[PDB]
């Protein structure tokens, strides 16, 4: 009767109305506080992301094999019970498995028998008596993993992950403030490209970080680096392209940072940098620069050495003037310049063409230059601006912008 009523209350049409999409632009279904999975879910054939959230001890019927495109699977606080045809279709189709738990028994024993598993986030503590990485000891059987996110309050890394890393390319461990013992056991990360130590609180960089030649994304977020001194040994690593050093206690950048040229998305936001140097603008390949929440004394001119730069966020700084060199760069799009001490924007901003989004709530801009209205790609959604100084502009320019908005 409960299953019959579950199909009665949750119909295919209602599921289609609730059907949503995930971060990967894949068809997801968020089933929150359900007694079970209705068979109307399993009548689908195009579903790819089956998300199961807080369902007490559900039993998965074989009709999941009908969901022909099924690739992801989200288990959040859900004890899952599955059978063999389901295991077959998941061994031939399923390449992702997102397990969130607060207990060992919430983690099922079937999930280690998949023959196509590729993406895998384990959320919840995996260290226990006879169960520290022995909950999940079947991760040797999974020989195609490529992404491993571990929000587990972890203190050590298993060697078996290092063995899997021949094909694994992303390992992000969240530990809520627990230091792991690396001990240079990570050097089998030949295929790793994105080592993301979130809230690791390392305060130091081990040699295994700058020994792994394929690493391209390095963010030592919330690791309380007072000093960063290990960038010199990164030149053996030919593939580093993005140093998003954000949310850290970094007091100063040494001038040797001017030696780099190849970075694009240099995100040094949420730090304690006293001033941006001209050396940092020796990097010619920068396409994105975020310096939000810093103690920058002013904005120098050499910021205009960035021709390919697309978004620039020097938000929450102490910056008064934008130089004409910055406006020689034609590719500025997202200028998050707000909550600053900007005196004025020099009229050479008329050289700008590709401006899309700007934030000016805050600052000290006495009146809007009409050049801010000149930017074509900058629309009303992008021009987040005060209204009175917009009214100071001639009404017909405002009418032209309005007609561009509405036609």
């Amino acid at each position: 009767l409960r299953q019959l009523n579950l199909n009665n209350e949750w119909t295919l049409d209602k599921l289609r109305q609730r059907l949503t999409k995930n971060a990967q632009d894949k068809l997801e279904l968020h089933l929150f506080m359900l007694s079970g999975i209705p068979d109307t879910v399993f009548d689908l054939v195009e579903l790819e992301v089956l998300k199961l959230e807080l369902i007490p001890d559900v039993t998965i019927p074989p009709s999941i094999a009908q969901l022909t495109g099924l690739k992801e699977l989200w288990l959040y606080h859900t004890a899952a019970k599955i059978e063999a045809p389901a295991l077959a279709f998941l061994r031939e189709n399923l390449r992702a498995l997102h397990i969130k738990f607060t207990d060992i028994k919430e983690i099922p024993l079937w999930i280690y028998s998949l023959k196509t598993l590729e993406e895998l986030h384990l959320t919840g503590n995996l260290s226990a008596e006879n169960n520290r990485y022995i909950v999940i000891d079947g991760l040797r059987e999974l020989k195609r993993l490529k992404v491993l996110r571990l929000k587990s309050n972890l203190s050590k890394l298993p060697q078996v992950v290092t063995d899997v890393g021949v094909h694994l390319q992303k390992l992000s461990i969240n530990n809520e403030g627990t230091k792991l013992i690396v001990l240079n056991s990570l050097k089998k990360m030949v295929n790793l490209t994105e080592l993301e130590l979130i809230r690791c609180d390392l305060e130091r960089i081990p040699h295994s970080i700058f020994s792994l030649h394929n690493l391209q994304e390095i963010d030592l977020k919330d690791n309380n680096l007072k000093t960063i001194e290990e960038i010199i040994s990164f030149q053996h690593l030919h593939r580093l392209t993005c140093l998003k050093l954000w949310y850290n206690h970094i007091a100063y950048i040494p001038i040797q940072i001017g030696n780099l040229t190849n970075l694009e998305r240099l995100y040094l936001n949420r730090n304690k940098i006293e001033k941006i140097p001209t050396q940092l603008f020796y990097c010619r390949k920068l396409r994105y620069l975020d310096l939000s929440h810093n103690n920058l004394t002013f904005l120098p001119a050499d910021i205009g050495l960035l021709q390919n730069l697309q978004n620039l966020a020097v938000t929450a700084n102490r910056i008064e003037a934008l130089p004409p060199e910055l406006f020689q760069c034609r590719k500025l799009r997202a200028l998050h310049l707000g909550n600053n001490v900007l005196q004025s924007l020099p009229s050479r901003v008329g050289e700008l063409t590709n401006l899309t989004q700007i934030e000016l709530r805050g600052n000290r801009l006495e009146c809007l230059p009409v050049e801010l209205g000149e930017c074509p790609l900058l629309k009303r959604s992008g021009l987040v601006v005060e209204e009175d100084l917009f009214s100071t502009l001639p009404p017909e320019v405002k009418e032209r912008l309005w007609r561009a908005d509405k036609e």
